[PDB]
Formats: C-alpha cells, structure tokens, sequence
RNA sequence: ACCAAAGCUAGCUCAACAACAAAUACAAAAAUACACCAAAAUAAAAUAAAACAUUCACCUAACAUUAAAGUAUAGGAGAUAGAAAUUUUUAUCCUGACGCUAUAGAGAUAGUACCGUAAGGGAAAGAUGAAAGAAUAAAAGUAAAAAAAAGCAAAGAUUACCCCUUCUACCUUUUGCAUAAUGGUUUAACCAGAAAAAAUCUAACAAAGAGAACUUUAGCUAGAUACCCCGAAACCAGACGAGCUACCCAUGAGCAGUUUAAAAGAACCAACUCAUCUAUGUGGCAAAAUAGUGAGAAGACUUGUAGGUAGAGGUGAAAAGCCUAACGAGCCUGGUGAUAGCUGGUUGUCCGAGAAAGAAUUUUAGUUCAACCUUAAAAAUACCCCAAAAACCCUAAAUUCCAAUGUAUUUUUAAGAGAUAGUCUAAAAAGGUACAGCUUUUUAGAAACGGAUACAACCUUGACUAGAGAGUAAAUCUUAAUACUACCAUAGUAGGCCUAAAAGCAGCCAUCAAUUGAGAAAGCGUUAAAGCUCAACAAAUUCACCAACAUAAUCCCAAAAACUAAUAACAAACUCCUAGCCCAAUACCGGACUAAUCUAUUGAAACAUAGAAGCAAUAAUGUUAAUAUGAGUAACAAGAAGCCUUUCUCCUCGCACACGCUUACAUCAGUAACUAAUAAUAUACUGAUAAUUAACAACCAAUAAACCAAAACAACACUAAAACGUUUAUUAA
RNA sequence: UUUACCAAAAACAUCACCUCUAGCAUUACUAGUAUUAGAGGCAAUGCCUGCCCAGUGACAAGUUUAACGGCCGCGGUACUGACCGUGCAAAGGUAGCAUAAUCACUUGUUCUCCAAAUAAGGACUUGUAUGAAUGGCCACACGAGGGUUUUACUGUCUCUUACUUCCAAUCAGUGAAAUUAACCUUCCCGUGAAGAGGCGGGAAUAAAAAAAUAAGACGAGAAGACCCUAUGGAGCUUUAAUUAACUAUUCCAAAAGUUCUUAACAUGGACUAGCAAUUUCGGUUGGGGUGACCUCGGAGUACAAAAAACCCUCCGAGUGAUUUUAAUCUAGACAAACCAGUCAAAAUAAUCACUUAUUGAUCCAAAAUUUUGAUCAACGGAACAAGUUACCCUAGGGAUAACAGCGCAAUCCUGUUCUAGAGUUCCUAUCGACAAUAGGGUUUACGACCUCGAUGUUGGAUCAGGACACCCAAAUGGUGCAGCCGCUAUUAAAGGUUCGUUUGUUCAACGAUUAAAGUCCUACGUGAUCUGAGUUCAGACCGGAGCAAUCCAGGUCGGUUUCUAUCUAUUAUAAAUUUCUCCCAGUACGAAAGGACAAGAGAAAUGGGACCAACCUCACAAACGCGUCUCAGAGAUAAUUAAUGAUUUAAUCUUAACCUAAUUAACUCAUAAUAAAUCCAGCCCUAGAACAGGGCACA
C-alpha cells in the first residue's frame, strides 16, 4: 500500500529562547539577560538591546523585573496608531528588565602629597 | 576384586664457540651401437584504508651497534611510509640454562605404518630388579550388593533409610528462559589478556638529572602497574592430475538366429549396450544397488590396449554438463596465526563502589564524543528551598529561580572504561479500530527468599553472620434479584364539514350542553353501522410501582462453612532482643589475601621472606586416550544321512588366455587366543619346509627399386573408398 | 545425444534451406583451393516467408532485416461500419491459425462425448499480450514424451480371504549405529518466554520383565538451501565507473632509399574495435521489495523556564527588492558532544519581503596580493563504481517475514433491547430500516510475543477425541396450524450423518439415493502410519517485461518422503439404534381435492458379540465371507401439560407448602459374565510369540 505522508520538514531544533537570568541575580557587564524572538520583555534601565532582540546587562548589578507604562517611539508608526485608537482612559503596559548598579562609580585615592 | 594407576629415561629445545664391489636417468638400480644438445621474460594477492579503485611496512639485499629521528621529507597530503650529512662501539678468552620430561619437548622409536593415481598428507607407542645364566589397590565403568506408592532428587531434620515440609538443573543469550532457546554421556590430560606515550605509586639525586648524544619554570632517572582463544565462503602464485569421465589420434576386436532382392541410421528377438516405470533398500549387499519391467541391438553401434588437450584452462549432439565417490569452476603446498562490526568460549577465594541511552556517522548488529559512573586529588558550599519575580486573547496538574532551615553533599583537577538493540505499571498525549502482551515521545515507579494460589514489571519491605526468641507489614476474598383486584355503563346526537359511506374512533373544525353521575372520546372493532372495554358516580378498601439479558471445543476445578464475643490471631530481608569478624547485585573499575611450580638465601618431612612465570577449567557440536548408554538389541552363517568321504536331495557365470595382483598357491604340523563377521576345520589364521624346468610367450636388420586396382565363402560389385608385403639389387658379426 | 548420483523431455543435434567471412602452401584448416573451407541461424518434405533502413549494430553519407528489433490513433456517420475527418509514424500485423503447452477475465459460448465431465475432441473467435527462418500453417512415418475415449482383462477397488518362503519370536555363537545435563521419567485444568513428566490447585499410584502400537518428549539426523542483515563472497550480463596485456586495425615517427616510396621482420607514441581486467551496487523503514522521504525555518503535538519522538498534523526555503555601502580591535556572555552557530560595552577611526530559512568541512585546484570554486540535495560531504542470480556460497538472526500458536476483534459470527415499517386491517405467525447493549474466537487482516545449531508446510487415505450455535432420530410451545405438508421457537449430544462424473483441489456444479446425507475445533487433528496430484529448488517451452543476464501469488510437461522406539501414553466385559412394510381406517379432518399420529403384528438394514451343518474361498484335520445365529427390564429427570391451593380468603401448575400427577436422551442399577490357594518332569491340544492355560484313569 502506498504510504505517502505528504508533510515535510517538521524538524528543527529548538532555539532555546527564554529567560537566562532571574530576578535578583547578580550580573556582570555584558551578560545576556534574556533572548526572545518577539518582544516579550523590553530593555529597561542599563539593559541594552541586541539586533536579534537579545537583552544584555550594561552595568554590574542586580537584575529586576517591572511592569511599566509604554510610550512608543513617534518614529515607529504601527505602535503610534495602536496608541492612538485606545479609549481615552487607558494606558499601555509592558514588562521590562533592569540592572541595579552595585559597585560605586569610582573612588578618590591620594596619589602624592607635595 | 576386575579394568586400571604410578615411576625416569629415550631424546629434544634455545644459545655460545667453531663397509666396499656391481648396478643405476630402457618402464632408475638392465655391461654393450649413430648423436644431438640445451633454454630464458618485475613476484602477486589475501589484507590495512572500517567500502574501494592511487597508495598498504616485513617479505632481496645486506649490514651491523649507540645517536641524529620517528626529524627532513613522501603520501586519495588520508591510511600510513621514512632517510642522510654527521657521531658512538677493546682484545680474545669464560660456557651454559629461574629450557622440556613420553598428550610435553622435534612430526619423529619414522618421513616409517597407513591414506592419496599423483603433487601431497602423515600417526601411535617405552617403564620390575644388582642379577629373570634369580619369579599403590586411590579416575570414570563395573562387580561384591536388582527393585517397592511421591516427583531437578536435595535440604530441614528426626529414634528411624523412606514416609512429612520447603524449594521452577547449570551455562550462554536476552527486555524477559524451568522453558518446548543454544551447549554438554562421564573420567583424565591438555586448552584462551601479551605492549609502558601520558599518568598514578615507591625510591635516587636536585636547579638540575641521567655510565655520551637527551629533557629541564621541580625536574629528571629507575622500578612497578596494560590491552585474549577457535571458526568461513574467498583471493593470489607455483606444482600435480585425462588409469574416472568429455572429445579426439593410433592400433585391435565383437554382432547369433528370424524376416526381407537388402547390413536399409528397415522389422522381430538373444549376447552386448543403455536406464523407462514400479516395489524393495535408505549406517543398504551397494557413498546410486537388487527384482520384475522396459528402450536400442550392422550402426551418429558397443568395447580392449596405448597416446594427446590442464584450471585466467581443457572438452562440450549446451545439461553453466564432465575433468578421480562435494566443479557457477579441480586438487595440493605456499602466501597463512588471510579477514570476520558475526556466533561460540575465556579457568582461585573474599571484600568497596556501581551503570538504561543526548549527538553525528554506508549509521541504526558498530564506533567516537556528551551526560551518568569508578579510582585517586584539591577545594567550597551543595541539595532542600517563604515572600519577590518569568507575555502578549483562553488556558489544568505544575515548572524555573532563591534566603531561612534540615542535613552532608557537591564542584573542580588527573586517570579510566563499559554502555549507547530495554520491558511493563500509573499519568499527559499522539497513531490505530476512544484493538492489541501495539507503536511514538514527556514525568514517576519497579524488577522479595514476604503477599497477589502459580507470577518480571502491581503491593509490603530494603538489605550483613549466628539464636529451638520477640513485635509488627502487605495480605487470605466477600456484594445481590418478585402479583394485579372491583363494579358498572342512558341522554341532544349517527355536533357540523367533508365523504362510497365518515356515526367517539379517515381527516379538518368545534368542544357545547340532560341527568347525580357519565370525553362531542383513550383503547380495539365495523364497509359504515353493530359491538366490546377505559375514563363518571355509586360500593369500598391501599401494599406497591421505576423490575430482569444464550453458548465452545481432553475432564467440574481446594474441601467446606451462617455464630461461643475481633480494633482479634497468624503472617517477612522490615524492627526490637543476646552475641559478632557488623549490611544485595549483572558490564566496567578499585582493594586484600592465597593453590601449584621454579630461582635466590633460610628450611630440613611437610618450609618463609623475596624474585619470576607455559601461574589454577563444571561449559568452545573443544582436541587426544579411555570408558559407559542405546544393547547382549540390529545383524550375520553350515542341504541330509552314514562306515567318514560314501551315497543321496536340489541349483546352474564353466575351463583357458590377456591385463592386474604378488606367495595369499604345495606338503607336514599347531590352533587356548588372534583371520572367517559365528562353529566345526583351514584355499584365506601361525611355524617349518619345499615350488612354476621351453618347442608356447617376450626380446629379436637396414637402404634402393618395381607394384592405380578393397575386406565382405569373393565370381564380381557397392560407396563411406578400405588394416595388414612379396620379389629383384647392395651390405648384414 | 544429455543433467555419472532427484529431470530422457516438447530440450540439443540432424537431412534440408538460407546469412555472413575468406583468392591462398609446409605441423592445424590442408599435402586442401569458392560445387571448397571456416563462423552461425532455423530444422526434413509440402504450401509459404508480408510491410519496415527512423534507432542500435555491422559493413565498406549510402547500403542492409533468412541482423538486433518494430509493425497505431481519436472521434463522425448505411446494431454495426464499406465510407469520412484530422493526427502522429520508419512502417502501421498480412497469409494463416486461434480460449492455445499463449497474462488476466476464465469453469468464454455452444455441439458431440457420459446417468452425470472445470477433462477430451469440433466449431465460433479482436489474440487487444497470436503470427510467418527468434519461422506460420497443414500431412504421412516414428516416440519408454504428454493428454482423452472404447474393447478385453483382472484383488486396483465393493471387501477382504487361504496358504507357502524370507524376515519373525524362543534356544546356542559372535556383536554394531545415530543418540544421551542429570533423572527417583503420571493424568487433568489453570499459569507461564504466550502449547508443562517438573510451577499452582486437584487427582491417581506395590515392584520389576517380555511382546505390540506410534499420540507426545516442540523426538533423532544436518550451526534453515526460504526470508532478512554483514559497508562478507562468488558466477553471469551490459549504456555501471575506471582501463592494460593480447589479437587485429589505421596513423605518425624510427629504419632503409629516393628525389615522394615500404619486401618481410620490428621498436616508440597515438587511434578504432574485439576478446578481456579491477571494483561496487547508499540508508530509514511497524520484515524486505515497490511507493515515499534524507539538509534548513515557522506553527501545533510539547497548554506556564529550557529540552523533547514518529512513514505525526499543517505552511515555507535552496532568494529577491534597495541604497545608506552596512568598518577595525577587544571586556563579558548565550548556545553547544565536537564542528559549526550567536549577541556585544568600552577603545580607535543596513532595510523590506510573517525575516526567522536562503545555505556546504577539510584536502585539491585555479587565481592576485587578497581571494573565488559543488543538486558534494544520500545536504558532517568516499577524487571517480550499475543490473541480475530459482546455479548459488559463508557468517549470523526468531533482534525480522512465510506455517502454526498467542494477543486484539476492524471485518466475520451468535443473542437479546427499540418499534418505524412490511404482513389487505393487525408492530413482534413470519420478518424489521435508523439505532442500543452483551458475548464467540474459524475467516481476511493487524501486532511481531516462542521457535531460523529446522515447531517438515495444501488436499486425500486410515483412525477418530470433543463442542452444540441439532442435519436426522426423541418430547413439546406458536402459527397468517382444518388434515397433509410446512414455517418458526424451547429442551435433548448415547447413536448416526451415502455412493458417483469433472477438477490436485477443500469449496462448487451435476447424476442417483437416503431418517438425514449438520456447522465447527482439535498445530487449517492425524506424513518417526501412508500418499505428493498440488505448491516449492535444479531441465524446458509459450505469452509478456527488459539491450541483456534473468524475471511475472501467469500457464504448461518433468522431478529422491530417511529413522532399528530409550521415556511417557496405550493394547477387548455385557445390559441395542434405525428404517420400510402390514394393518387401523381411505377412516378422524375438510365444500370437496387430498388425506394423520397412537396402539398392535411383520420384515429388513446397520452396529455390538459369536460360529462352520450346508454354500462359497478351500491340494491340512482348519481358517474364512459372499454364509449362519443372537440382541433386554426397572428407576430417574429437561422443556412443557394438568389437579388441590395460600401471600391477595376471586383467582392462580408453586424461586409457597403437603401429597402430587403426565412425559426424551443420557445416567444409574437390577440382572448377566469371571470367581475351587500351591503336583506339575515329560508328552499331546480347537490354548499359545516366550512364559501362562486345558488334557494325559478308562478306551
Ligand atoms: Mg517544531
Ligand atoms: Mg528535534
Ligand atoms: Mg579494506
Ligand atoms: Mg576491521
Ligand atoms: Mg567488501
Ligand atoms: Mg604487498
Ligand atoms: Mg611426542
Ligand atoms: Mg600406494
Ligand atoms: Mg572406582
Ligand atoms: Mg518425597
Ligand atoms: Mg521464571
Ligand atoms: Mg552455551
Ligand atoms: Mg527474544
Ligand atoms: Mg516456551
Ligand atoms: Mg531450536
Ligand atoms: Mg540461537
Ligand atoms: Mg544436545
Ligand atoms: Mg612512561
Ligand atoms: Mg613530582
Ligand atoms: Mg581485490
Ligand atoms: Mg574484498
Ligand atoms: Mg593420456
Ligand atoms: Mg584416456
Ligand atoms: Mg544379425
Ligand atoms: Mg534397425
Ligand atoms: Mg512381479
Ligand atoms: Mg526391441
Ligand atoms: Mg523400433
Ligand atoms: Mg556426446
Ligand atoms: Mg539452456
Ligand atoms: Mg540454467
Ligand atoms: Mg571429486
Ligand atoms: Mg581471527
Ligand atoms: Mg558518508
Ligand atoms: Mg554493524
Ligand atoms: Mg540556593
Ligand atoms: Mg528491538
Ligand atoms: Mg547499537
Ligand atoms: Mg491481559
Ligand atoms: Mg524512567
Ligand atoms: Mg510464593
Ligand atoms: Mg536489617
Ligand atoms: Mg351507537
Ligand atoms: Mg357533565
Ligand atoms: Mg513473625
Ligand atoms: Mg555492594
Ligand atoms: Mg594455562
Ligand atoms: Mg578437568
Ligand atoms: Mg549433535
Ligand atoms: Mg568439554
Ligand atoms: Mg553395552
Ligand atoms: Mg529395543
Ligand atoms: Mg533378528
Ligand atoms: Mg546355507
Ligand atoms: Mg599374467
Ligand atoms: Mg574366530
Ligand atoms: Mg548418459
Ligand atoms: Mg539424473
Ligand atoms: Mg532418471
Ligand atoms: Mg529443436
Ligand atoms: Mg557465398
Ligand atoms: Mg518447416
Ligand atoms: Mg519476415
Ligand atoms: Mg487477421
Ligand atoms: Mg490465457
Ligand atoms: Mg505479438
Ligand atoms: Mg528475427
Ligand atoms: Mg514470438
Ligand atoms: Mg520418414
Ligand atoms: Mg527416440
Ligand atoms: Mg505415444
Ligand atoms: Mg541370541
Ligand atoms: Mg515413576
Ligand atoms: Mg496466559
Ligand atoms: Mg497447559
Ligand atoms: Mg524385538
Ligand atoms: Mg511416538
Ligand atoms: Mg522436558
Ligand atoms: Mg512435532
Ligand atoms: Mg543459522
Ligand atoms: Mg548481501
Ligand atoms: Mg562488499
Ligand atoms: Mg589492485
Ligand atoms: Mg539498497
Ligand atoms: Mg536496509
Ligand atoms: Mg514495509
Ligand atoms: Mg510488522
Ligand atoms: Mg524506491
Ligand atoms: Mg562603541
Ligand atoms: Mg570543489
Ligand atoms: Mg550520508
Ligand atoms: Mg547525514
Ligand atoms: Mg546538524
Ligand atoms: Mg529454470
Ligand atoms: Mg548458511
Ligand atoms: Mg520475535
Ligand atoms: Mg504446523
Ligand atoms: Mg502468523
Ligand atoms: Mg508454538
Ligand atoms: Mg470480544
Ligand atoms: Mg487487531
Ligand atoms: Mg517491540
Ligand atoms: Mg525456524
Ligand atoms: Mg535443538
Ligand atoms: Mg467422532
Ligand atoms: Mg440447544
Ligand atoms: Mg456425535
Ligand atoms: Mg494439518
Ligand atoms: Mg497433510
Ligand atoms: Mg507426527
Ligand atoms: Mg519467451
Ligand atoms: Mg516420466
Ligand atoms: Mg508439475
Ligand atoms: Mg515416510
Ligand atoms: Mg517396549
Ligand atoms: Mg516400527
Ligand atoms: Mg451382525
Ligand atoms: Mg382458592
Ligand atoms: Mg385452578
Ligand atoms: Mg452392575
Ligand atoms: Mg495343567
């Protein structure tokens, strides 16, 4: 009996998208925080956005997650319109990641007393 | 008590040093007549490359030894292969043995018996003593000594052998084996893990270490720790084979009768040749037969002796036939311990810890990485883990991540393997038939010697060794199902409407109104009527209603049971108790001891410290020897009587030669045991002695020349055109 | 003439007929010379041999089929199509013959042949897959070829029998073989790696010999010839991929001479062929083949961190479109077996197309100053290799098929529950759509769980064990049952359940009968009892498919069936069944036409048990059938009919009493067999394999 199943190429590995660090994790500058294919979490304070929508930590610190108000860039039109048609009482919210800096910025050392 | 058992020698390993005489290549072993001689062309493949085409060390040569160096180079630049320049080396003498004892060591008492036509293969065995010029009772198997209901053959035990009670042979192989999967009759003797790069361990000397060349940021140098056995079909080179069979070339030989003018690939039918059909036979009488029955039988006929063609070939009236009792390609010896991701085997004891499949792959019967894990080391946190936190429409069980806290685990570093062919149970889903002892993933569990009788996965429990102590755990199998009863029945009016009729009761409309009470009717009934009951009083009594489901093939499947009181009792490897040497296991990996040899010193009767190894067989359809079982079974043979070679009774491959065998033949003697498949006695066993006598048969000249004229009862012919010598001359001991 | 040893044939050869290739001398052919000699085809004779040079050949562009090989559509029209249109071809299958030793349908149609024929012969005949030297068609004569009829003959058979001889069993000699874990070696039903002498629950059971029979020990023999798998082999064939030697060819050099030639040898490099070499023939797969797929990404499966399978369900990619040319160097990271993949601060000075996928490692090649090279798509990639094997071989596997078992029950098979409907009226006498719920385990499948160091597989023969979902016989309910037949339903397994023609056949048709000529299971019972016609190896044709080798669950002809029994098992008690007659009574029953049971007498037949006076077989005094004899009481109940009679004062056979009654098969048992303990040497026997048993006083 002809057993042809017409479907092809279901097979891909998973991309291991997801959250790499968790709230209250210590982080060094450069660590990737989470990696996603669509924006699930947006970059907050001290979190840089990679061209593939990676989130990495800019400072040395503690990673925090947050629900905050979303005010799209006036250059990006779709989001501008989505913001436009809302009923007059409602604001948009999203989830952000943050780094909270640990090390102080610097120190004043006494080099020489002349 | 038989059968058996034991010796220590014959000789071997490895290494230093350095009886002529005759006869013979005629068909070897034969004194002697005319010739010829003599010759040479790369090694290939098996195998590595996980296939296979280029390529694959060693295999011929010498060159040795310490180095340069596994370096320069050469390679489907893969596998692997691999120099030189230049360097080093003191003499002989000084022989032996941590080499084997008769399944070893030579194959050897022998290249012999024997097996092959031939090249070639190739065994087995000996044991007393000074003297034979003296005559231990320990393997299996059996005997002494048949066997008495029952059941992996034992164990717990008992006064007692049984009788009771408790237990699925062992290996290998698998997901899982009592399996009705493989292996083995039993005994003995043989019969299977080898390497030192990196590492660890123990020592030397140390900024150096090594008895030369090298390596060095604690290193070097030395020791010690390591990696099997048996199997193809094949492929390549060189020999040997045509005494079988295939086909040829020589030289011979058969074919009677009967029929026909006939030797005409004609008839009939013997000898002779084939092999049709059936039955016997099947470890046979026979590695292809016998009995009957059949085909051909002067021809493409059968058959004897002697040549020839040889495997990359020959031969073939093609059957891929035949070429020496296996031919899709002979046999033998080499290559050759060919190569097997594939079976099958792999030998002492006792302890520690212990594994289930993520990737790639001519890969899915295999490897190599990760993860888990084992053995050492260094460290610091590891599991558990409350808020807090992880997405956008709907979205359960739950994950991820972390302090406290309960515990001791986890990570790194250095070495290593196996494993990577899983099963079921619960849960979430797919596919299929909302089927599988079905298949495919994800999360858990399990693989008791206790329960579910029996039992791999379910349930109770985790583990040692003794006790003729205790407490408990899971669990023994129960549960049910019934009835319907009075008495009575007139009215408009067969209401309209339809319709053959239509009268409650074919369908539409209406649902009215007498009686105290009876529907313009819920059933059947009739063509329509007619007729039966239900609803309505009257008389009474009232208690219910939610009903159930045939069978399989050897022979039903503990026996039984309503009851003396139960939060019983009885029940494990669990847990107490009394003592300890103090807690399971396949692959793989760590440790501690020791059996038997030999060598160093001890030891003296069995030895104890070391060093060494041919270092330990219950399993390979293992090898050899010997024993059983089947089994005293299958099967084998001699015509009668006498006075002992004389008569009888029956059936018919007989005497010579050729080839081939070699004393098997003849006489006398002996036969306990060897040969005869048994006896008697002897042509076939043993000893001694003899024997076949040449006129038959073998051996036995050349060169010239004449000669066209078949055998066939041979007159003469036929087509297919036929084997064979006389005579003359020249010389011939 | 052939497969010495499974096939003597239709296979091969062969007279004859045709194609090719050759013009010549010392070893073949050949001491030959084209009427000859070599390669072949096809098979006498007779009548024939159609059309086709486009492919591949082969020859010396052209030529060739008695070379390899081919020889059609589509529709329109007088049920058909002589005609018609248009298309493609190198030509369009003709003369014959025909259901065939010719794919299937298919047991074609019909006649003859028989009581009956899937056989045989004759016809028709599109054979859509005949067909003319890979020969087509008739015909003598011949086949140990295949098929069919008749005569005749008979032990083939109805349906067996007697007697001899070899074996045979007892005595005496001699004395093997495969095989064997150990066995102190039962039966049943369960269980279990799915078929138990060993497990569980029950049964049964002094001990050993000899003789028999073959159900079991997945019996004994051969490390399965089937199947699949090894990066195992080999033989065969070509368009597989790489290509020598050789034999021939053609050419250029060389060599000799000429001013362009080659006599025979003969070397270097080519070419073109023949013969010929070396090596392979990927993988997944609910066995393999055929089919399909092999890398890369989005969804689902996989619901909320990651991961996550299938020959799972669905969509995509092997690049475009631009402009703005999207740079160096280095912290920290994700991911990850490895290889590859990803983000990215500081320091110096690409976008849109769901956007995610648009891609290939080393080595080796070309390039310039630096870099580009693949349906390597089997996508972690061998620098370059296909077909076959039924002539096959080895290593393995029950890791995986075919047989059988087991699981499951889609399909199949028996019931019930529900009434629409049929049945004129009437659901359920006889049935019954759409549907519900239980069962059975034989079918075709599906799984791959035991077996590949063998569990030998279809149909018969013989002998049967069992189920009951009764085909007969036996009791009964209902009827759209007057009676006779019937049609349905309930209870009953002791006994039965035929002989033929055609097929290998179970099935099926058909002839003739029977009381009936059941449906099943038992390894589709039964091959250490038998038979192999069939499937299923080697030979061979004929369609077809391939260029071939070979091949098609397509036909046809032919073709080895081995075991001496160790163990378990087993090796004779009886106590009938069925017809058909004759009667009754031509009566009961119906308007008549047709027409019964029950009771009672007879005959047979079959099955048990025996026996020879006759007959028949008989050369023994016996054995034997074709001949003769003899065959049973009582008790029980199943389904169903009735009486008294309560719960419930009527009723009511009652899963209420008490007695009851009527009625099958089994199954019991009356009755029958056997049944005196020990002398046994001999010798007789109607008794016997041995041992046992009966006789041996007359007479
Ligand atoms: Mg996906
Ligand atoms: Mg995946
Ligand atoms: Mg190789
Ligand atoms: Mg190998
Ligand atoms: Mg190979
Ligand atoms: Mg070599
Ligand atoms: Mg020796
Ligand atoms: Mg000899
Ligand atoms: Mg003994
Ligand atoms: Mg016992
Ligand atoms: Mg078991
Ligand atoms: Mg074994
Ligand atoms: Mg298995
Ligand atoms: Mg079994
Ligand atoms: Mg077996
Ligand atoms: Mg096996
Ligand atoms: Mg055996
Ligand atoms: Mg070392
Ligand atoms: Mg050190
Ligand atoms: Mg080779
Ligand atoms: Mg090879
Ligand atoms: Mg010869
Ligand atoms: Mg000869
Ligand atoms: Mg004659
Ligand atoms: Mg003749
Ligand atoms: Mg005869
Ligand atoms: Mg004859
Ligand atoms: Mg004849
Ligand atoms: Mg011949
Ligand atoms: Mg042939
Ligand atoms: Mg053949
Ligand atoms: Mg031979
Ligand atoms: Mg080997
Ligand atoms: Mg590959
Ligand atoms: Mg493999
Ligand atoms: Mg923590
Ligand atoms: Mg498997
Ligand atoms: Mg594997
Ligand atoms: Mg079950
Ligand atoms: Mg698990
Ligand atoms: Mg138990
Ligand atoms: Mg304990
Ligand atoms: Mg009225
Ligand atoms: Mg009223
Ligand atoms: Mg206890
Ligand atoms: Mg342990
Ligand atoms: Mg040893
Ligand atoms: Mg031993
Ligand atoms: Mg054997
Ligand atoms: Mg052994
Ligand atoms: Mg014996
Ligand atoms: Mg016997
Ligand atoms: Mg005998
Ligand atoms: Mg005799
Ligand atoms: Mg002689
Ligand atoms: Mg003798
Ligand atoms: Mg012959
Ligand atoms: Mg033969
Ligand atoms: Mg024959
Ligand atoms: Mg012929
Ligand atoms: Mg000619
Ligand atoms: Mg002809
Ligand atoms: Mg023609
Ligand atoms: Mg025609
Ligand atoms: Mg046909
Ligand atoms: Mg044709
Ligand atoms: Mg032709
Ligand atoms: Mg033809
Ligand atoms: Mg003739
Ligand atoms: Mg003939
Ligand atoms: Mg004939
Ligand atoms: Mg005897
Ligand atoms: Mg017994
Ligand atoms: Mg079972
Ligand atoms: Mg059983
Ligand atoms: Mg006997
Ligand atoms: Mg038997
Ligand atoms: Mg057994
Ligand atoms: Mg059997
Ligand atoms: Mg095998
Ligand atoms: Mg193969
Ligand atoms: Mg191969
Ligand atoms: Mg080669
Ligand atoms: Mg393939
Ligand atoms: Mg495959
Ligand atoms: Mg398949
Ligand atoms: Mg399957
Ligand atoms: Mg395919
Ligand atoms: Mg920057
Ligand atoms: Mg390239
Ligand atoms: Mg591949
Ligand atoms: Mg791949
Ligand atoms: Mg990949
Ligand atoms: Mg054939
Ligand atoms: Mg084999
Ligand atoms: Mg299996
Ligand atoms: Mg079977
Ligand atoms: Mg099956
Ligand atoms: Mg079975
Ligand atoms: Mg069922
Ligand atoms: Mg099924
Ligand atoms: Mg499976
Ligand atoms: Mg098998
Ligand atoms: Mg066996
Ligand atoms: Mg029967
Ligand atoms: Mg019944
Ligand atoms: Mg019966
Ligand atoms: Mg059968
Ligand atoms: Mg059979
Ligand atoms: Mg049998
Ligand atoms: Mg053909
Ligand atoms: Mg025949
Ligand atoms: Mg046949
Ligand atoms: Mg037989
Ligand atoms: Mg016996
Ligand atoms: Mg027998
Ligand atoms: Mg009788
Ligand atoms: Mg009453
Ligand atoms: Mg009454
Ligand atoms: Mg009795
Ligand atoms: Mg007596």
């Amino acid at each position: 009996t002809g057993g042809s199943s017409k479907n092809l190429g279901g097979k891909s590995p998973g991309k291991r998208f997801g959250i790499k660090k968790m709230e209250g994790h210590y982080v060094h500058a450069g660590n990737i925080l989470a990696t996603q294919r669509h924006f699930r979490w947006h970059p907050g304070a001290h979190v840089g956005l990679g061209k593939n929508k990676c989130l990495y930590a800019l400072e040395e610190g503690v990673v925090r997650y947050t629900k905050e108000v979303y005010v799209p860039n006036p250059s990006n039109s779709e989001a501008v319109d989505l913001v436009t048609r809302l009923p007059q009482g409602a604001v948009l919210y999203k989830t952000f990641v943050h780094v909270v800096p640990a090390k102080p910025e610097g120190t004043f050392k006494l080099v020489a007393m002349l």
